[PDB]
């Protein structure tokens, strides 16, 4: 009773029943997470992913739901997990769960999902290069480390 689920955006009421119960559950992987992974297989493009979804689990943990209501931030990180992993199964979760939790801004989190567009050519080939000159100005645009981690792990 957890896999996919023709979400493509749109998913049990988890978003605003979830989240907003989160300030009594802190276990955002719990739900959202069992989400994530309906999608790393659902991926139906042509990669699929598993470490870097999994990644994009323990975000969930410090997803968005830290506030405990934007019900629409919390369908936006598997509505984006479902649509948006058609493409990089791996780079696709293991960006975008950043301007989920990010979100400071909205362009830094993005940027980083640009250069993954080098992975739509290269859904696992390019990408985990930028993202070390990248945090850089993500760390300063929203308030991280100034430029630190360059994925490639």
């Amino acid at each position: 009773m957890s896999f996919f689920d023709k979400v493509k955006g749109a998913l049990t009421s988890g978003r605003e029943e979830l989240t907003r119960q989160v300030g009594r559950y802190k276990n955002k992987k719990f739900m959202q997470g069992t989400v994530a992974v309906c999608a790393r297989i659902a991926v139906a493009s042509d990669g699929v992913s598993s470490e870097e979804k999994q990644k994009m689990i323990g975000f969930l943990r410090s997803s968005e739901e830290l506030k405990v209501f934007d019900t629409a931030e919390v369908i936006e990180f598997f509505n984006k997990l479902v649509t948006s992993f058609d493409f990089d199964l791996e780079i696709g979760k293991g960006e975008t769960m950043k301007y989920i939790l990010a979100l400071k801004d909205q362009p830094e989190a993005a940027q980083l999902a640009l250069r993954v567009g080098i992975a739509v050519a290269k859904s696992d080939g390019n990408f985990d290069d930028d993202e070390k000159s990248a945090v850089r100005e993500i760390a300063r645009s929203l308030g991280f480390d100034p430029a630190e981690f360059g994925l490639l792990e």
